[PDB]
């Protein structure tokens, strides 16, 4: 996952933030259509380095951290 390969806990991460039937990839509006920079959230930029970190793909998908959506 995290210090190793670039996007094992970005894309795995949406996928187990958003829940398991929501995580929206960039679905709702995006920036480039895929590519090009990705100066938000760098879930393309995060773990790609030596940031496995969050506290912003929380933000992508899912109706809240926590069940439920309220």
């Amino acid at each position: 996952g995290p210090e190793t390969l670039c996007g094992a806990e970005l894309v795995d991460a949406l996928q187990f933030v958003c829940g398991d039937r929501g995580f929206y990839f960039n679905k709702p509006t995006g920036y480039g259509s895929s590519s090009r920079r990705a100066p938000q959230t760098g879930i393309v930029d995060e773990c790609c380095f030596r940031s496995c970190d969050l506290r912003r793909l929380e933000m992508y998908c899912a109706p809240l951290k926590p069940a439920k959506s309220a």
